[PDB]
């Protein structure tokens, strides 16, 4: 849906992402929004515009909503829901001494609900990770920038040997064959759970990307974080089966997480 740029008020800089500058503003003077200004050359724009209706129609409380676009000028804009506490990865690190384990499990539930919804729509995120989750003013985690990796023009990001490719969140079949599926999102979700329970540590820290690929291909897996119970670790570990068809669905993962909450 085409937003009238006259309805947007820019208020604050939010930094730079894969597609360039992002700003905080308001729509019609009332609703907080983030406005991506798509840097020319950074996105396959014709392809995104051609395919963007499905993305806007994804509607779930735990997705950072894509409200609309402005495409009748350059640079084009993507207008999304605004999340006052920013990126989950920074949020985990800034509050790491305060979180209770129940809050960490709730963050996992938030993301799993969003991914179950995307799964039910046969829609792949493709770059699920704590850096691509956001946190609102009440501590609710939502999944951000689902699907946009498909439109990135940046060889360092699109090549599996590039420095920006999400190697540490990728299953073997992505690293070897670029086989993206629901089950590669499952693998990434497990790594995300690990990020949450490690309070924002880098997966496979001190390994390079290629060393990470080599060693997960040989069965190396992330260790259990101190704050993860055995039941919680069993959930994240189930996401890392070498064979994609042995990995659970997000429906099953959500059931597992709710069972742990009930027991607690
Ligand atoms: C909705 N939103 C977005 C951002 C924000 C700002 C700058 N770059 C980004 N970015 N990052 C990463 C990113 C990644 C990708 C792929 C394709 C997956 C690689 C595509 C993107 F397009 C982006 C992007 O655009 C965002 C994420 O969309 C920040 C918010 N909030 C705050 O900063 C609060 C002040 C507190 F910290 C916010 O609410």
């Amino acid at each position: 849906w085409e937003i009238d740029p006259k309805d947007l008020t820019f208020l604050k800089e939010l930094g730079t992402g894969q597609f360039g500058v992002v700003k905080y503003g308001k729509w019609r003077g009332q609703y907080d929004v983030a406005i991506k200004m798509i840097k020319e050359g950074s996105m396959s724009e014709d392809e995104f515009i051609e395919e963007a209706k499905v993305m806007m129609n994804l509607s779930h409380e735990k997705l950072v909503q894509l409200y609309g676009v402005c495409t009748k000028q350059r640079p084009i804009f993507i207008i999304t829901e605004y999340m006052a506490n920013g990126c989950l990865l920074n949020y985990l690190r800034e509050m790491r001494h305060r979180f209770q384990t129940q809050q960490l499990l709730e963050m996992c539930k938030d993301v799993c609900e969003a991914m179950e919804y995307l799964e039910s729509k046969q829609f792949l995120h493709r770059d699920l990770a704590a850096r691509n989750c956001l946190v609102n003013d009440q501590g609710v985690v939502k999944v951000s920038d689902f699907g946009l990796s498909r439109y990135v023009l940046d060889d360092e990001y699109t090549s599996s040997v590039g420095s920006k490719f999400p190697v540490r969140w990728s299953p073997p079949e992505v690293l070897m064959y670029s086989k993206f599926s629901s089950k590669s999102d499952i693998w990434a979700f497990g790594v995300l759970m690990w990020e949450i329970y490690s309070l924002g540590k880098m997966p496979y820290e001190r390994f390079t990307n290629s060393e990470t690929a080599e060693h997960i291909a040989q069965g190396l897996r992330l260790y259990r974080p101190h704050l993860a119970s055995e039941k919680v670790y069993t959930i994240m570990y189930s996401c890392w089966h070498e064979k994609a068809d042995e990995r659970p669905t997000f429906k099953i993962l959500l059931s597992n997480i709710l069972d742990v909450m009930d027991e607690n």
